[PDB]
């Protein structure tokens, strides 16, 4: 499907080269940052969206995630089904494990405080995590059916918000650099 949302964001340290290309498709090259994330998919959330991808670069030197990644307010939540990381894999709160799409992913949360959100400005928040036990392979077709994370999440008591914000397979990054190329649909 056509994503119709590009997610390019900067906390503005050092260099994030966020190409949007064709399609589904963008590219970034990251180099030295502060926190960034970018990504391709929709304006619009859902819990029921099966969402496909290519990885056809993966290649983080450093702290960066291949991952899901979404908002909800109602209440303010950051959302995450990572796939695959770089030096540093996320943990957080363990809270149990949900398999889907041939991974075994652990369930975690997390909270960030005095942190900038989608209403900018800083926050403190809740993060829902679910993290592959080991790095998918990439460079081939995957899928994220995120109504499986949804439910597991939600037999652990996290819930997500009523009002969805976008919704996209990005790369994110902290203090890092590398290359990734990644096609969204
Ligand atoms: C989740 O990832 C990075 C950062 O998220 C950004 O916050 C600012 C907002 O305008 C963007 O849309 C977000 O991607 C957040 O602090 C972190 F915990």
């Amino acid at each position: 499907a056509s994503t119709d949302y590009w997610q390019n964001w900067t906390d503005g340290g050092g260099i994030v080269n966020a190409v949007n290309g064709s399609g589904g498709n963008y590219s970034v090259n990251w180099s030295n940052t502060g926190n960034f994330v970018v990504g391709k998919g929709w304006t619009t959330g859902s819990p029921f969206r099966t969402i496909n991808y290519n990885a056809g670069v993966w290649a983080p030197n450093g702290n960066g995630y291949l991952t899901l990644y979404g908002w909800t307010r109602s209440p303010l939540i950051e959302y995450y089904v990572v796939d695959s990381w770089g030096t540093y894999r996320p943990t957080g709160t363990y809270k149990g494990t949900v398999k889907s799409d041939g991974g075994t992913y652990d369930i975690y949360t997390t909270t960030r405080y005095n942190a900038p959100s989608i209403d900018g400005d800083r926050t403190t928040f809740t993060q829902y995590w679910s993290v592959r036990q080991s790095k998918r392979p990439t460079g081939s077709n995957a899928t994220i059916t995120f109504t499986n994370h949804v439910n597991a999440w939600k037999s652990h008591g996290m819930n997500l918000g009523s009002n969805w914000a976008y919704q996209v397979m990005a790369t994110h990054g902290y203090q890092s650099s590398g290359s990734s190329n990644v096609t969204v649909w």
